[PDB]
């Protein structure tokens, strides 16, 4: 059988759609990847992909940090 290897090393999920950069940037709070990420819900963290309205999605990992 083949070897379906993916992530070595990242940890990162992802999930989203529309919740790109609009999301991340360190200017806006429109907690959008929040709302996103909720429907996710298991989710402590994840990550902000560039795009920008439905280029790149958002990660969300269990990973991030400690969902305490």
């Amino acid at each position: 059988c083949p070897e379906i290897e993916a992530q070595g090393n990242e940890c990162l999920k992802e999930y989203g759609g529309d919740v790109g950069f609009g999301f991340c940037a360190p200017r806006i709070f429109p907690t959008i990847c929040y709302t996103r990420c909720r429907e996710n819900k298991g989710a402590k963290g994840g990550r902000c992909r560039w795009g920008q309205g439905s280029n790149v999605k958002c990660l969300c990992d269990f990973c991030g940090d400690t969902p305490q």
